[PDB]
C-alpha cells in the first residue's frame, strides 16, 4: 500500500483501496471522526454522514464507474463489519450479483 | 410517474410503512433478501445515487441516520448491512434512490 491508494482526503474524511478488494475497483469512504458503527452516529453527524456518501460518487466517478456500481455499509457481527470505524464500501468493475450478501 | 415507487409516496399501493417524514419513507421490501429488509427512500425522486448533487448533503445524511433508527425499532441490535445500488451493473433496477437494510441472518461477504 502506498500514498497514491489514499484517492481523495479533506477535512472531513479519508478514501482509500481496500487491499482484501472484491471486485476491480474497491475502496472505502471513512470519516476521520472515529464513529465506531452507523448504528452509533448521532444526529450532530447528519451533514457529516451526507459528505461522505456524495464523496463516494464523486469518487465512484473519477474511478469510471460509469455503468453502475454498488455502496456497502456493514454494523456488527451479522453485517461483518470488520473493523469498528465506519466505512463505506464502494464496489464496482463487474457485475454486482443479487442478494447482497 | 417514473417508478412503482411513486405508488408507494402517494399511497395509492398499500405498503408497510415503518416511518414517514417530509423527506422520507421507509417501507418494507416485498421481494425480501433477510428475515428484515426494508427501503429507506427521499421523496425528492432523485434517481440515482450517481445523479444526486451537492444540494442534496443534507437529505442524504438524514436517509442514512432513518436508515439506522429504523433498524434500531426493528430489532436489529446485532448487526445489519446499508445497501445503495447505482445502475445497471449496481443491479439497481428501480431508479428512484433507495437504501436497502437488511438484517436478521448473517450477512456474507463479497457482498455480492
Ligand atoms: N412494490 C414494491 N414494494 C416494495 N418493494 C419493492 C416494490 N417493487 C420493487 N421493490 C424492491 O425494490 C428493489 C429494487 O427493485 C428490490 O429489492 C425490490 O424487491
Ligand atoms: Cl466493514
Amino acid at each position: 500500500s502506498l500514498p497514491a491508494d489514499i484517492l481523495y482526503e479533506d477535512q472531513q474524511c479519508l478514501v482509500f483501496r481496500d487491499v482484501a478488494p472484491q471486485a476491480p475497483v474497491h475502496f472505502l469512504v471513512i470519516p476521520k471522526k472515529p464513529i465506531p458503527r452507523i448504528s452509533q452516529a448521532e444526529e450532530e453527524d447528519q451533514q457529516l454522514l451526507g459528505h461522505l456518501l456524495l464523496v463516494a460518487k464523486q469518487t465512484a466517478k473519477a474511478e469510471g464507474l460509469g455503468d453502475g456500481y454498488r455502496l456497502v455499509i456493514n454494523d456488527g457481527k451479522l453485517g461483518a463489519q470488520s473493523v469498528y470505524h465506519l466505512h463505506i464500501h464502494v464496489l464496482g468493475g463487474r457485475q454486482l450479483q443479487w442478494p447482497p450478501g
